[PDB]
This record gives structure tokens, sequence and C-alpha cells, in this order.
DNA sequence: AAAAAAAAAAAAAAAAAAAAAAATTTTTTTTTTTTTTTTTTTTTTTT
């Protein structure tokens, strides 16, 4: 309900969703050499719950 | 001195050579970007 309720908000587990992390995780692309930022819950879910 | 004939001048039309003009997108390559994979190496877990 929480996630449901609150304006931004995001349900995850201890260990992330399926295909989805808790915190976000930062990678350089070896082709295009740039700064590729997979968002977990945590940033995904910035200024809410 | 004038008229008739001859010849010349001017002008216009036609032809030949030579310089000018007009027309003129498709096919193949290949580089970059992206993805895939094989191995090495590093990290994590277990005993």
């Amino acid at each position: 309900f929480v996630e449901k309720c609150s304006p931004i908000g995001v349900y995850t587990s201890g260990k992330g969703s399926s295909a989805a992390g808790l915190t976000a995780s930062v990678m350089r692309d070896p082709s295009s050499r740039n700064f590729i930022m997979e968002g977990g819950a945590m940033v995904l879910a910035d200024g809410g719950v």
C-alpha cells in the first residue's frame, strides 16, 4: 500500500527485483566509452519512498 | 551630245568546314557501431 500511495514509490526485496537492482551500479561501455548508470531501487525512488 | 551596249559595284542568298554546345546516376566498397564469445583472471563461498 505504501508503494502504491507514495507519489514516487518503489517496492523491492532485499536482493532487488527480477532484473532490477537495489542500488545504482556504474559501468563503462567499451564501445562508446559512456558511463551507463543502471538505476537501482534506491536511486529510482529518489525523493520518494 | 546623246543613246546603246559593256562592264563594274553593290548587295543578297547559299554552302562547307570547323569550332562550340548539350547531355550525363548507378553501383560497389568500407568504416563504424554493435553484439557475441572464449579465455583469463578476480572475487566469493566453503571447509
